[PDB]
């Protein structure tokens, strides 16, 4: 579509007359509450926000790489949310070398908007402009903020436009406003910025009230008179935050409405204070709100930088993104269109091999004592079916899958069920799938209108026993299935000709040339499976005291168990994978005669 | 398999492989030049392993005109697909100019540069040394063998043969008698060379021919086998029929008992025949994309391609000849550099195979309206002679016959002919069939095809602006695109991005989508289309004469427009999209 800097996306939405509308969120103070606030990152991206901010305060060591921190936020944003985000900054009790630090920290990390702040108690912003434009050039877009009736603290009112030209002057892109009630307000305020020869955008900041404390929390911010009018109608029903929300949203939408009616206005920043309702329903009721969100991949695009041409992934990684983008940062380039057209797996330090959840959950979900290899085979089963153990507590997760099934696996849950109650441990799959109307709900992805290809996918540890039966049935699969087997030794054997990839999810769309986003590559795998081995022994084994019965049988598993990946390529044809593993069942079992 | 010389020797004949070849000599007269490539591409047909084009000074064998012997050699490697020997001597020439020569050989794609004495500071020997100092290895230099041998005696020169190994390979003069050189094989093993040898073959095809095996070879033909060519007559039809039979016989038990280099002489017929007979001619082999694989080094990754030249490959070749990097799984992230020109309409080894007196009467003598020039369009297709006897063989846009693809739309395309939609260029939708399929297969085995349809022609500015008006309810599922001569254009290509219009998936491998609809492409194309109209078609009539300007007329007027359906897995609704089109262009009213 459109990989460019923000402000060339606003002129371009500008000279369209598109209308949009952007997000501002504030760093949560705990871990869970982060956590949270990240979900709704996620959830609110799907109304295509123009851009999402983080806001920035000195008490909240802002700068640091604390969960909590404005920097880690706006970085999770952009790195694995994919947004387009605005990190602010003040610099208020603040020296160069602490600014310039974070500056270039936030470039790191694929920061690529500043807003320039003061702050409460480098003197004004502007000198904070002036010093993002010498000490880092062009580099970054920059916004600066305007006071529709004036900044409290300065005298005339006119003098504080003299100032604001200045400082957009000095080098900043557009302007966001604080809240206000009238239109006509930001309207005068547009005018004097229009015939002080300021010609940037000018994007009105909207605040919607969405219960009580948001009364309080308003003039906390802005140090505004809030009208009898909003308090008369709300007094009443003082003690009713259910229906003040409503109130709340008939006025930001006659305000925006009146606002968007003017043609003066680009775009709508509304204040959410970390909430997604009330400022969901005021967009929808605009028009503003993406009608038919689109997942435009099978896996989530990252937003940084030096990253903008990567779409092409290998499938070993679909559910540990995070270490997959961990894995390949250093990389100079990504592959575009074919993996195949080769810089090297990053190598990893432990944090990224530990689980979330804290011991105690875990032993209650994989089990305080195992009595053989078929205890942890109940584990998988009952992580795919949903059942409780015997215990009573489901089994959320395993090592590694953190999250729940996609969707996609619905359409296989018997078939697997049978194959892990077997001893084929799966911890990755998928359907296959001839042409699908790209807009399917549990497959779809991509533009509208085309067309969605998969082959069916398989991969799993099982026991050596299993996998040297599994190697004599494959020779009668052996034009039709791509298979490979790998130890934690690291002998493996593969029929991947020439060792090269193989596409297994594409699609094809009107008007344009194919996306070919998943394959399945050899090399790749052999850097995958040093950590897939790794994951038994640092989530799951430590759990046991070294000289447990219950260690011994983890660490079996980890030092004799193969990993294996097959693909049917046949796609037009009925998964054939399944009856590769019944095959395998017989050949184990061709002595005993009661399985025939 | 995309290798040197060296290896693509070594590895066929171990593995149970014996290989065809192919001399030919530069032509004298610019007719000949454009005969010569015709026939190249013709007898690459025979699933060839590699050709030959024969050198001497006399000829200017190193200059630019198109009789060279390096033009046609360079001609036979970058547009017709060849792996090609050419034929280098030093006989009586400057250090300096054997060099420059070289230069222009690998310069121009050259590979396989073949040393040999020329008959009037070095002799036979200095060959391999000139070369090897600034040759390289296992790029495939060979040197030249004469079995039963001739200036000297076998001490010295049989000698010498042997010893200028070091040069993967040798070819081998005339064998006269059945295994002659039969007896120089084993002495060659004795010899101590480690390379193969490689044998001729000379067949009979016309009285002229006899003493022509004379000269070239100076030694002397069988006394039996004279005896059986002066009874045969002055038909020289006759001695060429006991000639292939004398050829099949011969090397038949020596293919196997003992590759074959086949003195081709310029001429076809009875060394193909030799060829079916002797086991060792393809004739439907599998297409490994849609088009055609350039053997130029550089051209090595090239897999996708804008679909506008696809009856045209060799000005495709032309235009693309100055780029650096040729673009790889998609069209559109190569960032293409800009098309060459294509000025010269007369090039010898891009002008059309017909002569003037032929398109006249396959085209017309003489047009009378616009209708004159619908009916040639339909007559290519349908394969029926004209009104006086005679079959359309071409357009200027198809100088070759239908592909087999274009039988599942034949009756299609006849209608909208008929009506004024001219068409240069189609193809069918296909939603996944065999990649071994004859029709539209390619690729490796075990695979499936993909196509979206696809149409292209010629009408005019009255039926363009009423298909305009029918492609406003068919938005979103086809891409079109018109233009004029005067560059006037309109396309709903999104962001002028290209479009993938065949692709294949293939066992265990990714994706491969040789052919795109591209909008800027398009406008590069559009001015060799139209230019086509005059120079392959008006300039058949005088300058003032009412024919040209009935052609003029069209090419001044006539809008170019190409149009895809999105919707593979569905029936093709191009059909649909031309009949609304010409229901609008008549007056009901109810
Ligand atoms: C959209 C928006 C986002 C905000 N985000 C944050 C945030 O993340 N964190 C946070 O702590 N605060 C934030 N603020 C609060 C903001 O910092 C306060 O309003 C602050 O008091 C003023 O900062 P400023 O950048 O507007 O300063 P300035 O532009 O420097 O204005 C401050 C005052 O100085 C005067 N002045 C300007 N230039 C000169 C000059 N050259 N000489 C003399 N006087 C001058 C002006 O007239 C004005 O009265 C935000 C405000 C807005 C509107
Ligand atoms: C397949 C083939 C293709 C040909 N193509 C051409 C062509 O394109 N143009 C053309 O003009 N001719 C061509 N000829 C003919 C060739 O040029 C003549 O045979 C020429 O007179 C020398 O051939 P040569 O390469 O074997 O020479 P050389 O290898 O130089 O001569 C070897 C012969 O001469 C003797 N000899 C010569 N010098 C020495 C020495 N210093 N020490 C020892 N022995 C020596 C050897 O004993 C041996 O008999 C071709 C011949 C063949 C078989
Ligand atoms: N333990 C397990 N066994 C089998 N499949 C699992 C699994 N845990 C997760 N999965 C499945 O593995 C898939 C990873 S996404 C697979 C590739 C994706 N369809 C694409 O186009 O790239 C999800 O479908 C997920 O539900
Ligand atoms: N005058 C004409 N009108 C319509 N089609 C024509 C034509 N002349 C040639 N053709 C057809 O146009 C096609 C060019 S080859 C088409 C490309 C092919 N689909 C691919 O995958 O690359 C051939 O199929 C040819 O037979």
């Amino acid at each position: 579509e459109r990989h460019e800097r923000l402000r060339e996306k606003m002129r371009r939405r500008l000279e369209s007359g598109d209308k949009w509308f952007s997000l501002e969120f504030f760093p949560p103070r705990t871990a869970e509450g982060a956590v949270n606030l990240i979900s709704r990152f996620d959830r609110m991206a799907a109304g295509g926000p123009l851009y999402i901010d983080v806001t920035w305060h000195p008490a909240g060591d802002p700068g640091s790489d604390k969960e909590t921190s404005s920097m880690m936020i706006a970085s999770t944003a952009v790195n694995y949310c994919g947004l387009e985000t605005i990190l602010h900054m003040t610099c208020c009790r603040q020296r160069l070398e602490e600014i310039t630090g974070h500056l270039h920290k936030a470039k790191q990390l694929g920061l690529k908007n500043i807003m320039a702040l003061r702050g409460d108690p480098f003197n004004y912003a502007v000198d904070l402009v002036k010093h993002i434009r010498s000490e880092f050039g062009d580099y970054f877009d920059i916004c600066v903020a305007g006071y529709p009736k004036g900044h409290p603290e300065a005298g005339s009112f006119e003098a504080d436009l003299k100032h604001l030209k200045e400082k957009v002057s000095a080098g900043a892109d557009f302007i966001i406003t604080q809240l206000f009630f009238e239109a006509d307000t930001f309207f005068r305020f547009v005018k004097a910025c229009t015939d002080m020869g300021i010609t940037c955008p000018i994007v009105p900041g909207i605040f919607p009230i969405q219960g009580y404390h948001s009364l309080r929390q308003l003039v906390k911010l802005s140090k505004l008179e809030v009208p009898q009018e909003i308090k008369d109608v709300i007094e009443p029903i003082k003690d009713n935050d259910a229906a003040i929300r409503n109130y709340g949203i008939e006025l930001a939408v006659s305000l925006c409405q009146e606002l968007l009616a003017s043609g003066l206005v680009p775009g709508l920043h509304f204040y959410t204070l970390n909430r997604e309702m009330a400022t969901t329903e005021v967009l929808k009721r605009l028009g503003m709100w993406t009608e038919d969100p689109r997942r435009p991949l099978p896996w989530a695009l990252s937003a940084h930088p030096k990253r903008r041409e990567e779409d092409v992934r290998p499938i070993f990684w679909a559910s540990r993104p995070k270490s997959y983008i961990y894995r390949t940062q250093e990389w100079d380039e990504f592959p575009n269109g074919r993996w195949g057209n080769f810089g090297e797996l990053k190598d990893y330090y432990l944090f990224y091999l530990k689980s979330k959840s804290p011991k105690e959950e875990l032993l209650k979900m994989w089990g305080e004592e195992l009595t053989s290899e078929a205890s942890v085979f109940e584990v998988f089963v009952l992580y795919l079916s949903g059942e409780p153990n015997r215990n009573g507590h489901k089994v959320t997760c395993l090592p590694w899958n953190d999250e729940p099934l996609a969707a996609e696996t619905s359409l296989l849950k018997e078939e697997l069920l049978r194959v892990n109650r077997q001893g084929i441990l799966t911890i990755n799959s998928q359907p296959n799938i001839n042409g699908k109307p790209s807009s399917d709900p549990i497959v779809g992805w991509g533009p509208s209108g085309g067309y969605v290809f998969q082959k069916a996918y398989l991969e799993f540890f099982t026991s050596r026993e299993t996998a040297e039966a599994l190697l004599q049935v494959l020779k009668k699969y052996e034009l039709r299935v791509n298979y490979h087997l790998v130890n934690v030794k690291g002998e493996n054997i593969t029929n991947a000709p020439e060792l090269q990839p193989n596409a297994v999810t594409w699609g094809i769309f009107p008007g344009r040339e194919i996306i070919q986003p998943t394959v399945v590559d050899p090399v790749s795998f052999m850097f995958w499976k040093d950590e897939a081995f790794a994951l038994w022994i640092e989530q799951w084994g430590k759990l046991y005291e070294e000289e447990s019965p219950s260690r011994t049988i983890i660490q079996y598993i980890h030092d004799n168990y193969f990993l294996v990946n097959l693909v049917d390529n046949d796609f037009p044809l009925d998964n054939c994978l399944w009856q590769v593993v019944e095959d395998t069942l017989e050949l184990l079992n061709a002595e005993n005669l009661y399985f025939q």
